[PDB]
């Protein structure tokens, strides 16, 4: 039933290059026996030692981030230069982006758009936070996020897009994480149509561990995980096997 | 009279492989017969393949920007891992980001601090707007600016400290630029010390060709350049050439 999952490592603003060596090592040595798409997403200036050193052929590189046009945007790293250099798919509108670096709903709207339109795979990140969860704005929150992006995207951008829901409220048992998996694969249902709902990916972005990765991916509506702090250790290849 | 000059690229969001390749090998053959501090900043993801390529001990890599932490920060480069990687500068407050990035003067005095902590060589930008300008608040401004980036550091960090004067309002004479770098540098030798001024690199950041780098460096207070759009093209190599 369920579509191919992904495990997808966000190593944010983390890393060394003797770290990265000896997990990038871990990784390539993991024999992965079933269908799952691996993704590691480095900071942009470990992005080429991470290239260059993994032969994990189930593997993708990410990016943690891009904008869409280059030009006169000191600091910033585009989607064409993310091109160039064979990076194909972009986490966008994560939690830490929208809250600490001005990325409001519509700015990741637009940014997913123009990915999808530049050839990328998005992982797209929506969530609620603690002040929504209590107002019991958790549907509201996550289907408006969501119906933003779904907006600017005709129908056939669906193969392209990945979305991860971060309970930002709690960053939650594998039973809350699935009620909101459920509202959104049946507001894309509804909305969009029951193909594109039943292949989308929808990836758990709340805390995940060796020790709790089989019982979140046991629920019908999780397809995998964007997973932090764990993807910086050997246990992320737990993770993976988790979605066996 | 005048400190060592400084000739800084920054590239924005700007490069493929191939133009990068091209463009250092040809800064890579350039014969520089005086002393002058170069730099290239290109974007993070090409950081490595620029520092892998050129050659010419004359140059220092630097960062475009940065955080001071890691740690859970997505899309974003600290510090640390700068320093991990083996890049000693950064260009700091650059107007874009000041404009779209939401660096206030207090964001961009406390990151210079942190840079200076972490030993980097920091150049910090500063610049009025038009309606600034118009208002004649030009002083108020750019010493405004500086102040608060002064007011969190010890007189002994000034040796890591590069300022560029951008004018943001025209993005301007070379009689312009020079009144503002004079205003700047009388100002740090008031406040700071006169030592500490004669010393301080101030380069200019406006537009900067092989048409007009000479007749900018002849003017007293300037100390060499931070360039744009010509630092992607071989004429970069005469505004070099103009710091003699
Ligand atoms: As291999
Ligand atoms: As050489």
């Amino acid at each position: 039933a369920k579509p191919q999952p992904i495990v997808a490592a966000n190593w944010k603003c983390n890393g060394t290059t003797a770290s990265i060596e000896k997990l990038v090592q871990v990784l390539n040595e993991h024999q992965i026996d079933h269908d799952v798409q691996c993704v590691v997403a480095p900071s942009f200036v470990h992005i080429p030692m991470v290239q260059a050193k993994l032969c994990n052929p189930k593997y993708a590189v990410s990016a943690e981030n891009a904008i869409a046009k280059s030009g006169a945007f000191t600091g910033e790293v585009s989607m064409p230069i993310l091109k160039d250099l064979g990076v194909s798919w972009v986490i966008l509108g994560h939690s830490e982006r929208r809250t600490y670096y001005g990325e409001t709903d519509g700015v990741v709207a637009q940014k997913v758009a123009d990915a999808y339109n530049q050839g990328f795979m998005v992982i797209a990140c929506i969530g609620e936070t603690l002040q929504q969860r209590e107002a019991n704005q958790t549907a509201k929150v996550v289907l408006s996020q969501t119906a933003a992006i779904a907006a600017k995207l005709p129908k056939e951008a669906w193969s392209q897009i990945v979305l991860a829901y971060e309970p930002v409220w709690a960053i939650a048992t594998p039973e809350q994480a699935q009620e909101v998996h459920a509202l959104l694969r049946q507001w894309v249902s509804e909305k969009i149509g029951n193909g594109v709902a039943t292949k989308l990916r929808i990836l758990y972005g709340g805390s995940v561990t060796a020790g709790n990765a089989k019982t979140l991916y046991m629920k019908p509506d999780i397809n995998g995980f964007l997973v932090g702090g764990a993807s910086l250790k050997p246990e992320f290849r737990d993770i993976i096997d988790a979605t066996r």
